[PDB]
């Protein structure tokens, strides 16, 4: 199944290593971190044109917050306010947020810092997907002065994540969270969600519109132009280490890792073709490669060891990288070179003059190419149902995601969830009809299926 | 004194903010984070020439391990063997080498990573000298095949940290910590010193040559050419904060922050001057600058606002920016501006065409300066003394490094240490003469001063 190409996936491409003596703690290794460290490049390059990235600490006290890991002693010491690993910033980012605020000439305000985060439980550990110390988790906090412009912001974010997922070429269905999952204290949450191979739902990215309700609770008032003193409208939200695991799962293969072009380790792998006839005229000629196309902007790598070539084939594609370019004797005369795609097969002949240029479009084509597709799988996996009896059919038989009307009550909504055994993901405002349970006027447009 | 000095400048630049509801543990603001990035651009653009990032997890466990934070409670359940916040790698990233080591043809291994420490301690708060919680710190583990090519590493190791450190342009002092001091169950640590405006001596930076012994306790064998299995040849080396720290005071001023060119926050800052004469004709030029910086590889900056000029010359010389450059109707004509530099004062007048080189000199220019200035002011302050009186004296007075001859016997050197309130750096292996206490042969050249 998926979950066993997986796990072997991560071991053979060492992407994380699991056997950490603790279960729910996992290694990244060399590799891995690489193709982490070039996800938040992309991450980090969009949030830093309007965003400012800080850092706070670790420790969070027991009075401020008011399954989490508790620090009791100092040794042998019990200490005399207990410190807890931060399950979420909220608690002492926004104290200080209340010295940093104060004249509406300050705001708006917009922050954001990349963290390590930790959950205690039990009875569920599945890598990348839900451990204990979540090593990669970016959270970002805006302060505004109208209870308008926090709305807008709700909106830019959106749009912000939209333009990051399309750049790993991951689709997604964007609803509302119902009243009984948004997050605590906010007006509303907002929730990005994808499918997995196995059928099954990942949620990577949620946008909360908090009110003027923590800002009361600690206090962050901002004196206006007239004087006076009204609290803040502000909004939080974030993504974490799903999205690598998606990434992984999504664009899936039989021969292994399939990456885009700008979260491969390597984006080029240049490979000579040798058997000691013109040895020296075939490396003297990879180099003048390598070095051409590293002073271009270019992740290169080239192969010198000593092993047979068709090995060497196996291991930078089953490891994702998007292009490989072989060089030979009867190549090198003409002046031109192969090229060998990863997510098609396809093994052009182009002339290593304006290959520069040629590769660049390659490496557009198959972004675009791995883009659809992606979508094309998904899109086709939500189904439509207009009684309760059809879905759990349809859950069960098809996985997927099922579409369906919805009058939006609470009781209503939880009794689909009972039933079905299934979760809610969200509403989406359109036409009306009447609910596929209650009868009723339906609305709204929901989703349901199994999630992670 | 200093110590004011640094405060307030902290405070002043928005470097750190100090109000955090526990004493240690310090949160870093915008400014002060963007230094600290480009600070480990110019550390990470070294290391990953043959070195390997990677990031393990942040607790650790009661037995492996066998004033350290401790994680007790999962919730209100009491767990069953104890978890502990990283005081030092060694006790998980070893047991797991363990597993990755099996044949010499892996061998030799160089890996690190970035990550934050924790430290229980009292009465001494110092804000980037000494806290709870360290943000940065870098620390890199070697694995080798033979004990000699242990002690190359050593060496290459600290031909590193040279280069680090002569990017911030920080002067050191090399020595060999006494065997009461070096890292335990270390062959031998090694240091890197440099002095404080306060006249005191900072640590910033060690190596260590473990030997087999920690592969001994955590059993790393390897597997070799004639088919046996020895114990596995170690190092390790780290830096933290303290970079930073000194960074900020050793090219202190009285105008305020004064930073290296590739470590400030942004190398120029474009000002212009304008008094509602041709005002659309000065900036339109203003950007055709920025926008041309940019596309060249600079970190530019372009002060739109509306304010007093004067006022934005304050600004960003108090904040580091190392070239100032200053747009007015009569240069502009010409075809030309003024630039300010940062170390010095004087404002050259150049032209617009090849104002491009101009600035990069000048950049080549300021570190080299500020580099030499650096140096003379610690040389200084290293002087010589024959009687142990004639240290206490000096140090008494002219605080310092304090150079002499030593014995090397341990006794003979706390003795030192007890009688003159003071601490020995490290030996430095030279010609002979007699020891400033016990007057026996000494073969080594030693150091003392007052540290932090
Ligand atoms: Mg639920
Ligand atoms: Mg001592
Ligand atoms: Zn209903
Ligand atoms: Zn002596």
């Amino acid at each position: 199944e998926f979950s066993e190409w997986f796990h072997n996936i991560l071991e053979e491409a060492e992407i994380i290593d699991q056997r950490y003596p603790v279960k729910g703690m996992h290694v990244w290794m060399p590799h891995g971190f690489m193709i982490r460290k070039n996800t938040l490049k992309i991450l980090r390059r969009i949030l830093d044109r309007d965003h400012e990235e800080v850092l706070f600490p670790l420790l969070v006290p027991e009075d401020e917050l008011a399954e989490v890991y508790w620090v009791t002693h100092g040794g042998l010491s019990k200490l005399q306010r207990k410190l807890a690993l931060r399950p979420t910033s909220e608690t002492v980012m926004y104290p200080m947020f209340a010295l940093w605020v104060r004249s509406h000439t300050d705001l708006p305000m917009r922050f954001y810092q990349v963290v390590n985060t930790f959950r205690y439980e039990t009875k569920h550990t599945r890598p990348l997907i839900r451990v204990r110390e979540i090593t990669t988790f970016k959270e970002a906090h805006t302060i505004h002065a109208t209870a308008s412009e926090a709305e807008e912001q709700v909106e830019r974010a959106v749009e912000i994540y939209k333009e990051f997922f399309n750049s790993l070429g991951i689709p997604y269905l964007i609803t509302r969270r119902p009243p009984w999952d948004k997050f605590p204290g906010s007006e509303y949450t907002v929730a990005f969600d994808t499918l997995m191979p196995d059928g099954k739902t990942l949620q990577i990215g949620t946008v909360h519109n908090l009110g003027q309700t923590f800002a009361r609770t600690f206090e962050i008032k901002f004196e206006t132009p007239e004087g006076d003193h009204e609290y803040v409208h502000q909004t939080c939200y974030g993504l974490s280490d799903r999205v690598i695991a998606s990434v992984i799962a999504i664009h899936g293969d039989e021969s292994g890792l399939c990456l885009p072009p700008d979260v491969a380790a390597h984006q080029v792998v240049i490979v000579p073709i040798i058997f000691k006839k013109a040895a020296e005229e075939v490396m003297e000629a990879c180099r003048e490669l390598r070095s051409r196309l590293e002073a271009a902007g270019f992740r290169v790598h080239l192969d010198d060891r000593d092993i047979r070539a068709g090995r060497k084939y196996y291991e930078w594609e089953m490891r994702g990288v998007p292009l490989r370019v072989e060089i030979g004797p009867r190549d090198l005369e003409k002046g031109a070179a192969v090229i060998s795609r990863r997510d098609t097969g396809e093994k052009v002949t182009a002339d290593l003059q304006g290959i520069e240029e040629t590769l660049r479009e390659l490496m557009k084509d198959i972004l675009e190419n791995l883009r659809t597709r992606a979508w094309e799988r998904m899109e086709s996996e939500i189904r439509e149902a207009e009684t309760l009896e059809e879905a759990s059919r349809i859950v069960d038989e098809k996985r997927g995601i099922i579409s369906f009307m919805w009058c939006g009550e609470e009781e209503c909504g939880m009794d689909v969830e009972e039933k079905v055994r299934v979760d809610i993901l969200g509403i989406q405002e359109e036409g009306s009809g009447t609910c596929i349970n209650c009868g009723r006027e339906a609305p709204y447009r929901a989703y349901l299926a199994r999630t992670y």
